[PDB]
């Protein structure tokens, strides 16, 4: 019981510091894009915005949502010592991602036909689509660097995933800097760099993965296990698709929604500033939901169902330090963080205001983001998508709106909407997990991967 817990606690920080560490590289990423790129015109900067926008609601949402699947099967085979399939499930994701990246290859062809047809600037339109066109070859890499990620994952194997993401990043830098300043390869300058980055990404995690002594058990694939195996990654990989397609819509729709609004300008600037400060935090309970996912999943498939309860109850005391730590931490500097932003102190006033809403945000994103993970890792992230609909689009969203335009709350108004879905999205998780028979999860867990 207490020394369960603190075992669980021991081995869910293990998993959930380095993995944190990991989500900042990769949300870093894009950011040295933006800064390398530190660029001059509107015209790039709204064309590149509108490339980064397009692309990732139709493409990356997908590539990195599939991969929940091997959440799911991979962390319970890991689990059960059923070591070949995790390989195999792995492999079979690779060679899944192929077919669905050339779909969205095709997609991104016509960003700026699509952009043109939806009443934009014409040459904003050809600079985002010749931007997303140098994009495709990171969806070809990622095929196999999201699959592999999640194969270092469900192993325990954060280390590697760490160091690589880490020397990544540094990478990334080098190559955007090259790009954009010594070769001088313009707005497409860090699209380029970012096919680069990641196929180098792609390399070296396949090179540890190929060598490594760590990875000799479970690389590999079975013939016999290739097609039963994709099936089970769709099975499992579209639902956790639109988890992440649902929640990066909703981001994107929030920034248009503001764009409707009354001074347009000051809402959507602050709504930037709210939503920065969002994914923020969330990259820290991005780490301890990774941890829980793998967790869970280990103590399922290896017939071990009450640590498997353990392991939700741990990532729960790694949500209440962390959430309690970011609120506290964003209420006491509210009239003070807005600085850190901008310079108009109507924005930053605005930010004061909201402050007390984003550290409610904080506490659901971080809890949510936990029994998400307990989904991933139990097999049932369709009801985390359906709750994903339900709660921001169903409730959220009207609520939100409604806000906005009626009592001319503004962006505050949009926010409470958001407070609001995510609200109701963490009591449905903390419902549907209360209420989990996990000696069940367990045998369909020993069911799920043989
Ligand atoms: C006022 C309205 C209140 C309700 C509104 C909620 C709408 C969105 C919730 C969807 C989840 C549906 C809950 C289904 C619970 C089934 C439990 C279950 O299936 O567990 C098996 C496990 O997932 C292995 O398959
Ligand atoms: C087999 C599966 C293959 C999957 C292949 C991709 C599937 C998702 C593609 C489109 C749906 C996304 C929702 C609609 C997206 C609308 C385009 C858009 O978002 O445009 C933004 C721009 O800012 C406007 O001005
Ligand atoms: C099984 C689950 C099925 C899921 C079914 C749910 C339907 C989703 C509905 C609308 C989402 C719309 C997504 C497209 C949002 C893109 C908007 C956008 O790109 O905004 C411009 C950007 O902010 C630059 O200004
Ligand atoms: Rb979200
Ligand atoms: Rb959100």
């Amino acid at each position: 019981q207490s020394g369960q817990l603190t075992a669980e606690l021991k081995r869910v920080t293990r998993l959930a510091a380095p993995m944190a560490t990991v989500t900042i590289a990769q949300y870093l990423l894009p950011v040295i894009s933006v800064m390398v790129a530190g660029h001059n015109g509107e015209l790039q900067l709204s064309g590149v915005a509108l490339a980064t926008s397009f692309t990732n609601v139709t493409g990356f949402s997908i590539m990195y949502g599939l991969v929940g699947a091997l959440e799911t099967l991979c962390g319970q085979a890991y689990g059960a010592k059923q070591y070949e399939k995790i390989g195999t499930y792995t492999y079979s994701a690779i060679a899944s991602n192929i077919p669905i990246c050339f779909i969205i290859s095709i997609i991104w062809f016509y960003i700026e036909n699509i952009l043109i047809s939806l009443g934009q600037d014409p040459d904003i339109s050809r600079i985002a689509g010749s931007y997303a066109f140098w994009l495709i070859p990171v969806l070809f890499a990622q095929a196999i660097v999201i699959p592999l990620t999640r194969f270092l994952l469900t192993q325990g194997l954060v280390l590697p995933l760490l160091y690589t993401a880490v020397t990544t990043l540094l990478f990334h830098v080098f190559v955007c800097w090259v790009f954009v300043l010594v070769f001088v390869l313009g707005s497409n300058g860090p699209a380029m760099a970012t096919s680069v980055s990641f196929w180098f990404y792609a390399v070296i995690l396949s090179c540890y993965v190929r060598f490594s002594s760590s990875c000799e058990k479970t690389r590999g694939f079975v013939s016999e296990d290739f097609v039963s195996c994709v099936k089970q990654f769709f099975q499992y990989g579209v639902p956790s698709a639109a988890m992440i397609c649902l929640e990066w819509w909703l981001f994107e729709l929030l920034i248009l929604c503001s764009g409707l609004l009354s001074n347009p300008k000051l809402e959507t600037s602050v709504l930037s500033i709210c939503l920065t400060t969002e994914t923020l935090h969330y990259v820290i309970s991005s780490g301890v939901a990774a941890a829980v996912s793998t967790r869970v999943s280990n103590n399922l498939g290896a017939g071990n169902p009450q640590v498997a309860r353990v392991s939700v109850l741990a990532g729960l005391c790694l949500w209440l330090v962390e959430s309690a730590f970011f609120s506290i931490l964003l209420f006491t500097f509210r009239n003070i963080i807005g600085y850190a932003f901008s310079n108009s102190k109507e924005v930053v006033d605005y930010v004061a205001d909201l402050s007390p809403l984003l550290c409610l945000s904080f506490i659901l994103d971080g809890f949510t983001a936990v029994l998400n993970g307990v989904a991933r890792g139990s097999g049932w992230q369709h009801i985390g998508a359906w709750n994903n609909i339900f709660s921001y689009y169903l409730v959220g969203a009207p609520v939100g709106v409604y806000l906005a335009f009626r009592h001319d709350l503004n962006g505050k108004g949009l926010w409470c909407g958001v407070v609001i879905g995510s609200t109701v999205q963490a009591t449905v998780l903390a419902i549907v997990t209360a209420s989990m028979n996990w000696k069940e999860q367990a045998e369909k867990a020993r069911k799920r991967i043989v």
